[PDB]
């Protein structure tokens, strides 16, 4: 894949107009038919241009220039550097999970759950404001009790806004470092939701705002992410279901798409799925 034809040039001192051509076409291929992903034009461009800047068979080893382009260009557009949960501000710090049913919310507020306690030493609030899915506010509390992170009780009756306002009361009340709060989602994008989620949001002011999307989903995720962003402050994204896309490059559109990082993936249905997402890592991955 996008492995093979960077490894045909990577140490090729010639680097002839046909190799770049050939070379480009099949990064151009693999993004747009292994996944995804339309914006590609912009990638070949930025790659191309910096290739002619850099001079690059001036050097010794062109190809291995080449490549290394390449690699930085994907780093970039996959957000340059690994970014934390925003926690150095002020306990409690107010975590909302927004996104579509079936990205992963719940699941998602788990693996946080269990990666803060474990990893941060963190105390760890989990509420849900999911009065419409059906067993949903049970599902966190047993997700909760798998974590070891502490659960605020919520019920059908109660309205989302004022069921967040009561938990942050007790986050404030008990010193917790994190509240983490679950949210409904529909599964298309719709304002009366995005209305819901926007009260929500004003009424806890939360320090991070994360994303939850499925990467299966494709050329959708970037969609459904650009409509997020632009009626929520989003601080960040979590992309789910990796472990069973084989195209893989919802990461590269919804940076692209956004302007916000993805700071975490979902690589898999149980707790411990969770892997802070680390550009350089992926990009020399693939
Ligand atoms: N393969 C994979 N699946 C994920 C991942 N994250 C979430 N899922 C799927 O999402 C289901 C649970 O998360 P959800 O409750 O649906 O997430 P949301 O609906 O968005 O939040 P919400 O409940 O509305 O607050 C899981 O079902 P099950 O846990 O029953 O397992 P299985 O994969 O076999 O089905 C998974 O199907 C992931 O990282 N990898």
């Amino acid at each position: 894949l996008s492995r093979t034809l960077r490894n045909i040039s990577g140490r090729g001192r010639l680097t002839e107009d046909n190799v770049k051509d050939t070379l480009r076409e099949v990064r151009m291929a693999l993004l747009e038919a292994d996944v995804a992903l339309p914006v590609v034009r912009e990638f070949i461009n930025r790659v191309k241009e910096k290739a002619v800047g850099h001079e690059v068979n001036k050097s010794l080893t062109p190809g291995q220039e080449f490549v290394k382009i390449v690699r930085n260009e994907l780093v970039a557009a996959m957000g340059e550097e690994n970014q934390t949960l925003n926690l150095a501000a002020q306990p409690p710090a107010v975590v909302l999970m927004a996104g579509l049913q079936g990205a992963g919310k719940t699941t998602s507020v788990g693996k946080l759950g269990k990666f803060l306690r474990e990893k941060h030493k963190k105390k760890v609030l989990v509420v849900s404001a999911d009065v419409y899915r059906p067993a949903a506010i049970k599902q966190l509390e047993t997700l909760a009790e798998q974590v070891g992170v502490d659960f605020f009780p919520s019920d059908v009756g109660q309205k989302p806004v004022d069921i967040v306002n009561a938990a942050l009361k007790e986050a404030k009340l008990k010193f917790y470092d994190v509240l983490l709060v679950d949210t409904a989602g529909r599964l298309h994008v719709d304002e009366a939701m995005m209305d819901e989620i926007k009260q929500v949001h004003a009424s806890i002011n939360p320090v991070e705002t994360l994303f939850v999307v499925d990467a299966m989903t494709g050329q959708d995720a970037a969609n459904t992410a650009k409509a997020f962003n632009e009626a929520l402050p989003l601080t960040g994204v979590v992309l789910t279901k990796v472990d069973g896309d084989a195209r893989g490059g919802a990461a590269l559109s919804i940076r692209h798409i956004t302007g916000k990082p993805i700071k975490f993936l979902g690589v898999g249905e149980k707790t411990e799925a969770l892997e802070p997402f680390h550009p350089d890592r992926i990009a020399s991955r693939i």
